[PDB]
């Protein structure tokens, strides 16, 4: 490999995406890692029902039912907390996408479709940044909720987070940093096979350039990590499977859980998804 | 890039896989392409219900219902023909997999799981070899059935082939040959994320070597095809979506079609799939 104007353009694209990533996502992997080990945040640990209640400042929730079984109340509060986070993350990701060169010039309907299918895949990708073996950072790093506490929630609420943790353990072993992730998340957004796209070629033309930039970024940033580009591309399949499973759980809740409606933005995203 | 003992080993692996591919799959892409343009096969074209009946030698079927509406009879005969082909293709692919170096040494349960999830993905990959814009080769190249005839079958039978054709048009535009496909299909079989695998690392260790071989094969065989490795890896996601859709259609048939049971081998493959 040589350092030439083609490669320098690919590095400039990588930097542009990194800079927009920093602007769009306040809690980066670097910041999260600093917390999980050295920082200005000292998160309160939620590891059981008591500590979920003794630290109610972290979880946002409201319209809270005094008279119901504790196991149910706790599950519904956690679910509302994830719903609040998801709506905020959608706004971060849509802001980021606007900085992807060429994206805002695509047909508006395709921009919508690309974000409709991309956003949850990116949410779960970036959630791994906030996860370790023990648990997940929440509330902009002010809390840390354990994996085993989340697994212990009343059926079926206890099934929601475990597939994201399983993904994160293997994904975090790739040791990606924010500079890598900024490009990877752009590659996900510019996926030409989303249902109902109108003009695939302008999308794939952008994606191909992002793939070139990602390939170079990994070579430079990960010496001796064999086939990291291919291993990372294959993670895009895992993300779709996580979405599929998550949708099926959300429906179980809809079917057997009154007094729970999705935020209208999430409803819009999920309506006619696949 | 240099020609050295590491690269020569990767070419030797590519050749080993090609040789086994030739031994396992009698109707290769090269042979199919020769037919679709120059060959010893002159397929009969099935383009409408009459020609489906005027050329009943091609389609295997049996236990054939005289007294029923023609649109239904034709659909059930086509469905039985695909079922016969599928059972034969499963046997070809399982034979091939045994030649993948290291595969037969994996735990037997994981060998089963890898083939359980791999086989239909490989069937649809290789079906594209037999497809052009107009239709698909059948009965070892003795027939050619049009895409529009298959789309015209009685609802819901008319929905089955169209997603495979859509995949094939875009996949065939990558211009892969049999030497490329032999390695790609091995990469699919050695996917470490299949449900219920016991030892993932020995699988991913084989897959990583296959990916190295595939990457080199594409560089050598496809000058100026930009990002072909990444574009091809992303096709593995499409294949899973085809399987998902196909399963959902098979169930529609099961629900609203008496006197149709799957061949027991396909039943085994589909049982507890996902
Ligand atoms: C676990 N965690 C980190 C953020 O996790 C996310 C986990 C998932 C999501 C995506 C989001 N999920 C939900 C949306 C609406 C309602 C429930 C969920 C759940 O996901 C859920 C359901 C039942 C039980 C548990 C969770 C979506 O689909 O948009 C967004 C964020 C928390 C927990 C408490 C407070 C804040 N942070
Ligand atoms: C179209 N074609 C090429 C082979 O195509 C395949 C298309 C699909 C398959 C996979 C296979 N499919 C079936 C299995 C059982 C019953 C029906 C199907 C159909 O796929 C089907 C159903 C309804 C209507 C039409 C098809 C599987 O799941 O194992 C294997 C082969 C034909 C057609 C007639 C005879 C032979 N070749």
């Amino acid at each position: 490999m040589q350092l030439n104007p083609e490669s320098a353009d690919l590095r400039a694209l990588a930097k542009h995406l990194y800079d927009s990533y920093i602007k769009s996502f306040p809690l980066t992997k670097a910041k999260a890692r600093a917390i999980l080990t050295t920082t200005d945040k000292s998160p309160f640990v939620i590891y059981d029902m008591n500590s979920l209640m003794m630290g109610e400042d972290k979880i946002k929730f409201k319209h809270i039912t005094p008279l119901q079984e504790q196991s149910k109340e706790v599950a519904i509060r956690i679910s509302q907390g994830c719903q609040f986070r998801s709506v905020e993350a959608v706004q971060e990701i849509t802001e980021y996408a606007k900085s992807i060169p060429g994206f805002v010039n695509l047909d508006l309907n395709d921009q919508v479709t690309l974000l409709k299918y991309g956003v949850h895949e990116i949410i779960y990708t970036m959630l791994a940044s906030l996860m370790n073996k023990d648990g997940v950072l929440i509330s902009e790093g002010q809390g840390f909720m354990t994996r085993e506490f989340l697994k212990s929630l009343r059926k079926p609420f206890g099934d929601f987070m475990e597939p994201k943790f399983e993904f994160a353990v293997k994904f975090n072993a790739l040791e990606l940093d924010d500079s890598d992730l900024a490009i990877f998340i752009a590659v996900i957004i510019l996926s030409g096979d989303r249902p109902g796209l109108l003009n695939v070629k302008p999308i794939e033309d952008i994606q191909d350039n992002l793939l070139q930039a990602l390939e170079l970024q990994l070579k430079l940033n990960h010496p001796e990590s064999s086939q990291l580009f291919a291993k990372l591309l294959q993670k895009m399949t895992d993300l779709r499977q996580i979405v599929t499973e998550h949708v099926q759980l959300l429906q179980v809740i809809k079917k057997t859980e009154t007094d729970m409606s999705l935020h209208p933005l999430l409803q819009e995203i999920y309506k006619d998804l696949y």
